């Protein structure tokens, strides 16, 4: 039959063919010899600093392609405006070596990038993104203003709205606009003498980096870190977020009265700030985006990973579970209650959140929409299936083809 | 050339050099990753009506033999040299060859070791290999299968085993076991599409009744075996009940659980896969070990397209099945898995939970890193269906690739 990957759903027995992957203009880590699809950071997309301006030839075909996607999207492919915009980009790359995006094009690409993200299970919301254009930004101080504006609009007092702020693209031989923090909001990770980490172990490097840059470190388990903002060709500057802007949710359990006493909490706004936004060849090194959490992110990964808060044992001890034998499923039991606590605490606080069941169901809906609209949907199985109750969600039984489409969000090396 | 493999829990890294030995292609390409797919679109095992290019067969053979002699520290020895020549000799003359019992035993063990989707590979060295190549009838396969089951079950103290029937022969039909497992519960489609029993076995059940099997009418009716000898119609054989050990399911504290009347069989014995060694193919080589609790408690009993007992348990647990955020599914899945573990332990039948199983697999990875410089593993299949990131394997990157000897899927005989 069809000469594209055959994708099957084992729960429903249905079949589909992905023809969209034929559009993938970039390779991944896989080869007929071995599958490296479980690797978190395979050296493939990696947007390593390529300082010396890019092959005018390469950037052109990448730009020619994006512009086609844009006119296609507004149903004007082949129009006079399309060709003119085409000649316009070529000319500008001819004389300056680079080019710029019109307002509407930036909005279109930001959305496509989210739309194209293989690891995002919340893409059914892709068409509803607020795009803040901050391409005029020219100082670390100004970056801080936009970021604060972003957090204010995105948080919206608990009724969270997806958003993205776009700072100046990379320029020939010039410094990049960079946000050193991985997320606009993160908790400190303090390296202790005995060797342990107080707070979040994932943020130890960035925590010390702030200290080295003048931040007076605290000593709590949930200290909100300051932002290290770097304008072109300048050392990063330090900025502390107005506490009132950072909305947090204390965690309590619906029926375990002692859980609230654990003093656990989490911030409501998940805002990735270290990824690179790539559109038509142009690279936006600073372009923080945010949506709203899926309960397992906080409840299972953040609070229970061995290398994070690792609270599983403490909660199980409080639940009086037999933690000396794997077969008592003490880990499974404590993980459930903790996730329940997170969901319950957000609903009480009236802060937007979605459980892993609702989330995956809507992603199945998104896959159907995309099958029709584009002939497929790039998806990373290991990342789409939740960290708990995997097979209990519909995505587990859905095969998925993973590949890279552009516009795209890519990982980039740390500025330091 | 050599992939870096990281464990995000410990920050450790390793380089997989074993994949260089991979001589078989997967479904992945630089353009897109199809690793989440269960069955190969082309990596099948096409017919054997005409011999296989001697060039090909011969090279796989020389490689396997070389493998076999390295394993017993007699590489380049005299015996080794004379074995290669025997194989060269037989192939040139008949277009095929035959393995010696000891090579077969070695090959079977390696096939399991190379099984990317198996989490219990730490046991790969402990496998009882029954040579059943001296089989000429379906009636004989049945006695062999019965002995395998008796031995493997060992009154609850399960022991891993494999039984190897005659290899495929060009132009001749295959010895086949139609059933996917030696023990499966019938799936009876009612009238209105619903199904009584295991929905996964509807087809095999229908084929049985179509060959003279008198169907039962329960949810856990042990199916008969449809054994087939070359170019013959499959024959029906019912398994002696005293031979099929089962475990009634009950819960530690929830007195009512037993009411549900749920049960499962002790022996997980796959029978529709193909064993390949030195280019030779064993179309009927049933193998077995013991269950990991999740296969039963999560997949077989909770999958939507399987027994799908999730809602019944939740209602009995008097949980709020009105909304998803109540995590009633997660809570009920946990108790059902606890019940399987409890029930199996009570009945003194071997079983391993997913926490213990994945811990042992991590050790296997390390053992294999030193022994071969890598270990082919399929992440999606190695990480359990529940409590994924709560186990060490979730946080471990993995490389998937095909090594031979190997167990492979093959077309359905009908
Ligand atoms: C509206 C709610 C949204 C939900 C609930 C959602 C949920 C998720 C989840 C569960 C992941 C994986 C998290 C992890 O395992 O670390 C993810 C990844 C991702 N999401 Fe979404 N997402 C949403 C909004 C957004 C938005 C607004 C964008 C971009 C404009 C976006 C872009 C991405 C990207 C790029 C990744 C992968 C990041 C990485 O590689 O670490 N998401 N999302
Ligand atoms: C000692 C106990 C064993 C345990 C606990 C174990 C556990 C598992 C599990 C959980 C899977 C995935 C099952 C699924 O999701 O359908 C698996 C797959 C597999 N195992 Fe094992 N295993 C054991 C013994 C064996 C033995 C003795 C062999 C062969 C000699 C073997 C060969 C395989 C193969 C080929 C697969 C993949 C089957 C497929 O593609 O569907 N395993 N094992
Ligand atoms: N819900 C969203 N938008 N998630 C984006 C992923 C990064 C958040 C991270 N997993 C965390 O738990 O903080
Ligand atoms: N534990 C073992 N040996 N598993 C092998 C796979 C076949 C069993 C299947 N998953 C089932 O649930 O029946
Ligand atoms: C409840 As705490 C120990
Ligand atoms: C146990 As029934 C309700
Ligand atoms: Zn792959």
């Amino acid at each position: 039959g069809p000469k594209f990957p055959r994708v099957k759903n084992w729960e429903l027995g249905s079949i589909t063919y992905d023809t969209l992957c034929a559009q993938s203009q970039q390779d991944g880590p896989c080869t007929p010899r071995r599958c490296l699809g479980s690797l978190v950071l395979p050296r493939k997309l990696q947007t390593r600093p390529s300082p010396g301006p890019p092959p005018a030839e390469q950037l052109l075909s990448q730009a020619r392609d994006f512009i086609n996607q844009y006119y296609s999207s507004i149903k004007r492919s082949g129009s006079q405006a399309h060709e003119e915009r085409l000649q316009e980009v070529e000319a500008e790359v001819a004389s300056t070596g680079t080019y710029h995006l019109r307002e509407s094009e930036l909005v279109f690409g930001a959305k496509q990038a989210w739309r194209n993200a293989p690891r995002c299970v919340g893409r059914i919301q892709w068409g509803k993104l607020q795009v803040f254009d901050a391409r005029d930004c020219s100082s670390a101080q100004e970056m801080f203003t936009y970021i604060c504006n972003h957090i204010k609009y995105a948080t919206n007092r608990g009724n969270l709205r997806s958003a993205i702020t776009v700072f100046p693209q990379r320029a020939p031989g010039r410094g990049d606009f960079r946000i050193w923090n991985s997320q606009l909001v993160r908790y400190a990770g303090y390296r202790q003498q005995d060797g342990s980490v107080r707070g979040d172990p994932a943020n130890v490097e960035i925590t010390e980096l702030c200290i080295q840059h003048g931040w007076t470190p605290g000593n709590g388990r949930f200290d909100v870190l300051p932002l290290l903002l770097q304008a072109p060709d300048e050392a990063p500057e330090l900025f502390v977020l107005p506490p009132e802007l950072v909305l947090e949710v204390p965690l309590e359990h619906p029926t375990l009265e002692w859980f609230a006493a654990l003093g656990l909490r989490w911030y409501a706004l998940p805002a990735v700030s270290n990824m690179l936004l790539e559109i038509g060849g142009l690279e936006f090194s600073a372009a923080p985006f945010s949506g709203w959490y899926m309960s397992t992110e906080i409840g299972t990964r953040n609070l229970c990973d061995p290398h994070r808060y690792n609270i599983l044992e403490d909660v199980a001890v409080c639940m009086d579970l037999d933690t000396r034998t794997t077969s008592s499923l003490w880990k499974d039991k404590a993980a459930v209650e903790i996730n329940l606590a997170v969901l319950h605490s957000f609903q009480l606080a009236k802060v937007t959140i979605v459980d892993h069941h609702a989330a995956t169901v809507s992603f199945m809906k998104h896959l159907d929409n995309e099958q029709k609209a584009r002939g497929g949907c790039p998806a990373d199985w290991a990342w789409i299936v939740p960290p708990i109750s995997g097979s209990l969600t519909p995505v587990f039984h859905q095969e998925m083809v993973n590949y890279i489409l552009s516009p795209a969000f890519r990982y980039q090396p740390d500025p330091w």
